[PDB]
């Protein structure tokens, strides 16, 4: 579980997304496992714009952050799970790095802010949909 607060949005994982999120939704992309809801309280997380492949994530099954290096945001294959079928994630980057379903919405994060959440994994791979290009996560 986890989600990146920014401003007076909450961005969880779209398949891990509560009815309060439903019931004040902002937008949701299920081709990015992507969902945003509002929130009443103002968040302390800030997005990173750039173009870094190499970053640290959250691994809930492991309580640690591990330094990673990721692919570019692209159109990846992801085998059936409980939440979809088989089918290509779109804006998804992989790294190798330890993942289990319950380590979805850890962050990761380069030197410029959050980069995007844990998506994806297995076989000793983990992959993370990104946020860098949701630029209106910044305002209104
Ligand atoms: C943390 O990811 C791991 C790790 C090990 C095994 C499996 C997974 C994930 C949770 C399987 N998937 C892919 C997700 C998607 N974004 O399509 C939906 C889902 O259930
Ligand atoms: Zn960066």
């Amino acid at each position: 579980s986890g989600a990146i607060y920014v401003g007076n949005y909450r961005v969880v994982n779209r398949h891990l997304a509560t009815h309060n999120d439903w019931a004040n939704l902002v937008w949701e992309d299920s081709s990015r496992d992507l969902l945003v809801s509002s929130t009443t309280a103002q968040g302390c997380d800030t997005i990173a714009r750039c173009d870094c492949q190499t970053g640290v994530y959250y691994c809930s099954s492991r309580r640690k952050h591990y330094p990673v290096s990721f692919s570019k945001p692209s159109l990846i294959f992801v085998e059936a799970s409980e939440y979809y079928p088989a089918r290509y994630q779109s804006h998804l980057m992989l790294a190798v790095g330890h993942s289990e379903p319950g380590d979805c919405g850890g962050i990761l994060r380069c030197q410029h802010g959050v980069v995007g959440i844990v998506s994806t994994g297995g076989n000793g791979l983990v992959g993370f949909a990104d946020v860098r290009d949701l630029l209106w996560l910044d305002e209104e």
